[PDB]
Order: structure tokens, then sequence, then C-alpha cells
């Protein structure tokens, strides 16, 4: 079926939970043996969220190459994404090592450091120009260059220096700051505006490594971001945009990381975002 009328048909029939459970039943199951090794327990935020072995990002390190991060490679859309958990106190150095080694331009953050009164990720970037951060375990230096605070999101320019080689690179930090503590946003308008700002920066384009996107577990809000982006790109590429099937795209992405889209409300929100976004693109 088309999307917008399939949407109204699920609303009128109140069957979002059943649609979402079907997706959960059909989703891929691949091994995640490296994630479960005892030496990696303090590298995982949640015991039930792990990268598959076949698609995990490897650190270029002979001691321990493990990080909780997955490469989502979308062949028809010609887009790739790295989805990862919010960094832990003992993985902030690994996080920036990955950004460097994968040649990423942008980092997309969809959570606040504290939500619901608890810590959802480490404070992994510097908040003042004159107070830079040094990660001694991976030999990187990180400096805040500029910060632009808007009503729904903040964009930061950061400098990452590999202290071994003295090479430097400019990284863009896109921080969506207004996702509610509970539920999903009422309108997708600010989330779509944010997606378009990431696109306009070059951070999603083939001349760079894959964008790094995270929330707390790296599957819920993070899944909503890449699902909406890929569906909109396919609608632009194809002769028949009504042939884009959001459930089929989601199942393709779940071949590369488990659990993408965590609730039936996130699934409904993803439909809403793609529907509204397809009108603004046009024409
Ligand atoms: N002095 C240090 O140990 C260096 N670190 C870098 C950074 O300050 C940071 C940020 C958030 C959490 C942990 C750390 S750290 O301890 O790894």
């Amino acid at each position: 079926m088309e999307m917008e009328k399939e949407f109204e048909q699920i609303d009128k029939s109140g069957s979002w939970a059943a649609i979402y459970q079907d997706i959960r039943h059909e989703a891929s199951d691949f091994p995640s043996r490296v994630a479960k090794l005892p030496k990696n327990k303090n590298r995982n935020r949640y015991r039930d969220v792990s990268p598959f072995d076949h698609s995990r990002i490897k650190l270029h390190q002979e001691d321990n190459d493990y990080i909780n991060a997955s490469l989502i490679k979308m062949e028809e859309a010609q887009r790739s994404y790295i989805l990862t958990q919010g960094p832990l106190p003992n993985t902030v150095g690994h996080f920036w090592e990955m950004v460097w080694e994968q040649k990423s331009r942008g980092v997309v953050m969809l959570n606040r450091v504290m939500e619901k009164g608890s810590l959802k990720c480490a404070q992994y970037w510097p908040q003042k120009e004159e107070k830079e951060m040094i990660f001694e375990d991976t030999n990187l230096k990180l400096t805040l260059i500029s910060e632009d605070i808007k009503s729904y999101y903040t964009v930061r320019q950061l400098e990452l220096e590999n202290l071994t080689t003295q090479e430097t690179r400019e990284i863009l930090h896109f921080h969506y700051t207004t996702w509610p503590d509970f539920g999903v946003p009422e309108s997708p308008a600010s989330f779509l505006n944010f997606l378009f700002k990431v696109r306009e920066s070059g951070s999603l384009s083939p001349e760079h490594g894959p964008v790094v996107v995270h929330c707390s577990a790296g599957i819920g809000r993070s899944g909503t971001f890449c699902l909406a982006d890929t569906c909109l790109l396919l609608m632009d590429k194809r002769k028949d945009p009504s042939s884009v099937d959001i459930k089929k795209v989601l199942l393709e992405m779940r071949k590369f990381r488990m659990g993408l889209i965590q609730t039936a409300d996130q699934l409904r929100f993803s439909y809403l975002a793609v529907i509204e976004g397809a009108k603004f693109i046009m024409g």
C-alpha cells in the first residue's frame, strides 16, 4: 500500500502495536559473540543491546578492537551510517578513535546528557574553548572551536588532533536538544528541519566517511533518524515514489543492527516524518 493512506488505515483501526510486533518477529537474528566476551562488559551500556559480529566497527588496535557500534550500509540509497551507544566514562577515547579511523565528518546526538534524572551518556566533548580535552588511552586531543545554540538544536565546530601524527580535522557536532523525556514529538517539523541541516553540511555525503549517530542505546531515536533519511532519498531516486515501503526499509536496516525503532510510537512518528518530509522536498 502507499504510505499516507496505510497510515490513516492503521490510525483508524488502532493497530500500531500489532504492526510493530510483526516487525519484531520478522527481524534478523545474527550472532554478537564479541560483544558478550567478559573483557567487554564495561564497554556496553545495556546488556540487551549489542552489535552483530558481521557489521560491527573494529577499532584499529591489537589489544582490544571492540566498540558497541554498527555499520548500516544502504545499497540502493547509496548511504551509510554508523549507529552507536552514547559513550561511557571508559569508552570516550574509543569513540573519538572510531570517528578518526572511519574518516567521519559529522556526529549526530539525539539525547541530553541527563534525562529523567539519570545520566544517559558521558560529557564527551568540551564545553569551553579554552578547556580542551585529551584522551590519553587513544592519543587524541579535542577542542571546541565555535557553538551555535538554536531553539531546537545546537551545532558545534570541533577540532580533532591525532597527537601521534599532528594531523588535524574539523568535526561537526549536530545536537538535537528537544526530544521529550517520554514519548515522541507531537510534530515532526523540528526533527525534519534538523535532518536537513545535517544534510546541508556535507556530513552525509560520499566524499566523507559515514556519519556517526547516537542516542543512549543507539537504536531508538537513532533508528528514526536514519530510517527517515533513507526513505526520503529513495522517494527522490525512484520513478514511482509511492513504491517506497517503510516497513521493508526498516527490516533491511535491522539486518545490520538489532532493535531499530524501540516502540510503536517511534514507528508511527517515523511514518509521520517521511509523509510530511515528502511534501516539502517538492517539488
Ligand atoms: N583526565 C582523564 O582521565 C581524561 N578523560 C577524558 C575526558 O575528560 C573524559 C570525559 C568524560 C568522561 C571521562 C573522561 S576521561 O577520564 O576519560
